[PDB]
């Protein structure tokens, strides 16, 4: 009884330890996971982190740990010719293609631009369970690690952006909330130099709770 | 900043539950893993599962469970026009993508023809939470048909090749060594429909022990 249009899987390897790169912040951001079946292709669409940048720099690293510096190194290059635009605008598509020999394929495409840049990474046992050991050891301060970076980043977009809206915003801002907004502002940027996600999840929600009028400000435009 | 070669993800958005398509034996293979950073494009390369078969079926998964009948059907769509060739040796590559606009992708493309379908797929709290609990507390039974599974697929495809040689030695073949592989050819397809798989592996193994004459004058004909 049977039927005719089923798909098989091509079973070949499997990648020892993730693959990805460095980003904002010194942290591993995987491409691809450790445990992926190969043959594969994954990309991630990223972005610059200041405004009018004109090139990044892809460091290619391989290992499980959050903080880049603790993985291994297989290599790095630059996309330059990113055209000037905000931050966070730019899409920068990163792509790992590993093929059926096992070579490693990564590219970096500006999808506005068209312009891409790549490199080849040529295809250890008791050298990866220490690395995939090393990982377990540090499991707990890397996951706390990559989220304070996460809400660093995120604390420093919103500071950065709501200067800018304060700026432009002028002589249209009410003067208490022009100093609750600064006052706020300073204190955000206190939090964001230290360690606590908390304390920098809250300097978040303080400014955004005292710059409700930035928004209406901004519409009429 | 000091520096300026900075490079930042796009979104912190993450996928709530994997996303894959069902492969042979009711199975789902999963092309984008649970909590994976949008937007993201993955793609993998499947083939057929008979000889000379013409078309095949996406069907698209959401779910952590690997039974494919166990997730949600999120859609489904045929690629046809695919010529003839020997079971897996045809390349349809698979790709899932998801936007930034959390809107998912899903193409099939053949790698000879160029002929390509595609659908799109717009996408709940409570009920993820649930499908993941679910997931948990049914892992093992999971992993075991997983296993079954892929042992069945490898039983078939010997069932299938040992009777190719079997027919292409012809008379080279001894009638005792002849009557041996077709006794244990009969036993292995009789532990396929089983659910145990040792006993599969240990048919694979006893064919395996009556075979060596058949491989010696496969090797001298390949020769
Ligand atoms: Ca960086």
């Amino acid at each position: 009884h049977h039927h005719h249009h089923h798909i098989e899987v091509l079973l070949l390897d499997v990648t020892p330890l993730s693959l990805g790169i460095e980003t904002m912040g010194g942290v591993m951001t995987t491409l691809i996971a450790k445990n992926t079946t190969i043959p594969t292709k994954h990309s991630q669409v990223f972005s610059t982190a200041e405004d009018n940048q004109s090139a990044v720099t892809i460091h290619v690293l391989q290992g499980e740990r959050k903080r880049a510096a603790d993985n291994k190194s297989l290599g790095q290059f630059n996309l330059d010719g990113i055209n000037p635009a905000p931050r966070g605008m730019p899409q920068i598509e990163v792509t790992f293609d590993i093929d059926a020999d096992g070579i490693l394929h990564v590219s970096a495409k500006d999808k506005n631009s068209g312009k891409e840049q790549k490199i080849t990474i040529k295809a250890n046992e008791d050298e990866i369970q220490k690395m995939v050991r090393d990982a377990e050891a540090n499991a707990e301060a890397d996951r706390k690690f990559e989220e304070l970076v996460q809400t660093r980043n995120q604390g420093d977009h919103l500071l950065h952006s709501t200067r800018k809206q304060v700026e432009e915003a002028g002589d249209k801002l009410p003067a208490d909330d022009k100093t609750a907004i600064e006052s706020a502002l300073t204190a955000l940027e206190t939090a964001l130099k230290g360690e606590d996600k908390a304390a920098i999840e809250a300097k978040m929600q303080e400014l955004a709770q005292v710059s409700q009028k930035l928004m209406e400000i901004a519409q009429q435009q």
